[PDB]
């Protein structure tokens, strides 16, 4: 008899989609006609009641030269980059053969489908009820699988004991009439406020220069509900050129824990024609050769937020490039400074990751020297009371390096972990730092989340560290994200149980979920 | 002191947009402050009553290290590919600083635009009434540019007494849900009415396989206007199989000029994953193996379409890999004989072009041999009775392959021209037969279209030969876009005056344009 080959899916279901990826099958009916049923059972602890319907979808064959490549799929089902169609499968590539609404903890999908006289795929598909919890967990088996009146044989590739988690699409493809989001960052204010912000990139999801501007939305129930897209930063046809040479991007958002002042640091381009900043920001401090450093505060919770703040005078050297925030969130450390990891492009042309500090509230700035050379998106974390330590990406490859500062970063000391213990693709990574006595563990960890791998940006993974960051045991991380995207994540503490992150995510271009600090650190 | 430079485009106006480029313009301001105004003049032959407005857009300033490269624009300003968003210019890119409605021919566009101290980009925008004529013709010629109160010496780097012609965006991309068109047919009824076919690609540009009906535009107005689309071959969920994976496509019409039975032949691929029919396609004879070809038929001048015939076991043999109908247009010839290009790879994978005819009006087919190795698309036309003449894309590339049969291809004999009077970048193109009979001319013609180029697919002429295709001169040729583009393009007789074409233009997907026999041979 043929093989009904099972892989489970590891990708956050998210809550408003009407698919979610969960199993896909294949079977290679060379005797096998007619597939009549799949049964499945979730586990003894899955909420029912918070699950709308489960699905069987078929969605035909393979082209013949690609047998034997071990496919699942011959297409991907639920597309996360067309607007406005990004919540359902798309129906041309799968067919909906059985649906079961308000299921129980059985669920039989009787398909009755006639078998191309070849592979053959077919997945199901999991659809959650609209105020279904945050951290609802879902586990499930398929339990048996009738093949011309009979079982037929399964063979799993993937393991077991998986746990699938939801999440909130806070943004789509297509949203608010921008074709795409970008570049997160997360923060928690004092009031348990969720503040998130991203690139709203109108026209395409091309970098600067371009129409972008800086999008934020908030959550005040821990995640579940996020209110009405704002604008914190926005220049549209400033010095009277378009709004595409009038771009704002890359933004990170800290909160002022001494005041709950927000601030959001963002690089507005002007100019540059539509060709990248990277490579159109030009030495000199004036808008019409260079990036400018603008930020944008609140003093209402992130609910408004002020007119934009020219700091570039105060912290660009002239013969510089390009000076700009390190994308995600900055800090406030013990002492009240507050801290943004910033990255400038120096004479040579060559980028270098550092950090810029404000000790009266954020009124004036200042950067000293940078961390490590050819070094450009990064995050700083007080690991120590007085210790910043930098997380960077670095060009050279491989690794992200991290070095430590006792001076705001005058004098900087390599990390023994360095270049050897966080892999990476060359990407965006957030790191943050939880004091025992913001967690239920009482003790202080550092939590940290990217594409973790060395090649591609898939495999999203939280890591924890329970030494200041010197080693990350494989048995405190979560991966959330099986799937290939863009890779960028920031980190918070939802409240002092919990962890949010937002990020890029594959089902998603902002994917929001929640993980229980318990559930990473057992 | 300063230049304007000036640069006329050569494109299609399609009547129904909201926006058209007529000029750009380049200004690098060294020593000026504001441009003020901008005067151009209509020719005196031009009908004012049919433009409904002129409107002159700025677009900011170049990436400074693209200062001196001569380009006139720093980005496209009006997308052909973004659907729901190609009639308008995205006003992201382009500020409107001044607008005349119903102008007369001399117009006074007064911009007030404070100069960025470098490149600077302005360009004027045609927009026609809604009902203007198909053989409108617009010239203009722009009279003074002031420049901080005075006027500034312009240098134009584009030809004198430029022909600017109207068109019809047949099908825009997103109209009706599909993402683009593709692999226009165009031919002319016996009534009189005109029927334009096309790819249907639902999902994206992807060639079959993939989510592809055949559609159809019918005119009845000689292409003024066209009714809502119709779809003489779509098989949706056939075999049980999702519609991406019965997909039809590549179509081509031809008139039965005896009877007016108007015919529609495409190949539809069943199965075969997402990956492309031309590699996807294998021996055989069944929907499981290879491309069906399958027909289509009209009795009523192209108001509805009979269910599909399957003729593939008329004329396929099994050892093909990929027969297929050669895209754009059959021929009744003066016989009788109803004559489709084909194409079959044959089984050493080389393709090769011949025909297939039928001599009972469509009931039966048959293909002898091939005309020449190593070729694709192909049009035929019966240069003199009796006579079929086969212009062929040639994978050698740089010129198209011309052959001639007397028995209905059984034997060939290369033509004179072949692989020499029409260059080609490997490309679809259009071949048609004029009689003297038939047109103002009096005379034998025959009509050409393709990119006349060796690379790229821009610069989309109609060219006109007066000896059965042995040469092509330039002067009876006409370029209508200079624009890139997928380049495929089909042509007609719209009557004995005017010739007519659908093809794939820098401005729409299916553009239609209507050029006088005088104005190409004058």
């Amino acid at each position: 008899s043929d093989t009904v080959f099972v892989r489970e899916t590891q990708i956050p279901v998210l809550i408003e989609r009407q698919d979610n990826v969960l199993f896909m099958l294949r079977l290679n009916a060379k005797e096998s006609h007619t597939l009549d049923e799949v049964v499945l059972n979730f586990g003894k602890d899955v909420n029912m009641s918070d699950i709308q319907s489960v699905k069987l979808y078929y969605s035909g064959t393979e082209a013949r030269q690609n047998y034997g490549k071990n496919f699942f799929a011959p297409v991907s089902y639920i597309s996360s980059h067309t607007p406005g169609k990004t919540l359902a499968a798309n129906p041309s590539y799968s067919i909906n053969k059985s649906q079961v609404n308000n299921p129980k903890r059985k669920v039989a999908l009787k398909a009755n489908q006639k078998l191309f006289p070849g592979i053959n795929y077919f997945w199901i598909s999991l659809q959650m009820k609209p105020d279904a919890s945050l951290l609802d967990k879902v586990a499930a088996k398929i339990a048996a699988i009738k093949v011309d009146n009979k079982e037929a044989l399964m063979h799993t590739v993937s393991p077991e004991n998986i746990v699938h988690r939801v999440g909130v699409g806070v943004r789509h493809a297509g949203d608010d009439g921008s074709a795409s989001f970008r570049i997160p960052g997360l923060v928690t204010t004092n009031k348990g406020t969720l503040l998130g912000v991203y690139d709203v990139r109108y026209n395409n999801s091309a970098d600067l220069q371009e129409h972008v501007d800086i999008g934020l939305s908030r959550s005040v129930d821990g995640g579940k509900t996020w209110e009405k897209m704002r604008l914190p930063l926005a220049f549209g046809e400033t010095g009277d050129l378009p709004a595409a040479q009038n771009g704002v991007g890359d933004p990170s958002i800290l909160v002022d824990t001494k005041t709950n002042t927000v601030w959001v640091v963002a690089a507005w381009t002007h100019g540059m024609g539509n060709q990248r900043a990277w490579w159109s920001s030009y030495p000199g401090m004036d808008m019409n050769h260079t990036a400018q450093l603008v930020l944008s505060k609140s003093t209402d919770d992130g609910k408004t937020w002020s007119k934009p703040i020219n700091i570039t005078e105060q912290v660009k050297d002239p013969s510089w490039y390009f000076l700009l925030q390190g994308p995600g969130r900055g800090i406030t450390m013990q002492d009240g400074t507050l801290v943004f990891p910033i990255q400038f492009i120096d004479s040579t042309r060559v980028p270098n990751a550092g950090i810029m500090y404000s000790k009266d509230r954020g009124e004036t700035w200042k950067i000293h020297n940078y961390a490590r050379t050819n070094t450009t998106e990064a995050q700083v974390a007080e690991v120590e009371p007085g210790v910043l330590m930098l997380n960077m990406r670095d060009n050279r490859g491989g690794s992200r390096a991290i070095s430590t500062t006792k001076d705001l970063g005058k004098t900087w000391t390599e990390h023994s972990s360095s270049r050897k213990a966080l892999q990476e693709p060359v990407c965006m990574a957030s790191l943050i730092s939880v004091k025992a006595k913001d967690n239920v563990l009482n003790k202080d960890i550092l939590l940290f989340s990217n594409p973790n791998t060395v090649k591609g940006r898939h495999h999203i993974t939280i890591k924890a560290s329970l030494d200041g960051g010197v080693t990350w045991l494989p048995e405190h991380q979560v991966m959330l994200d099986e799937g290939e995207g863009w890779g960028y994540s920031c980190l918070t503490m939802i409240d002092k149980e919990t962890i949010g992150i937002l990020y890029e995510s594959s089902v998603a271009h902002m994917t929001f979920q929640a993980v229980q600090l318990r559930d990473i650190i057992k």
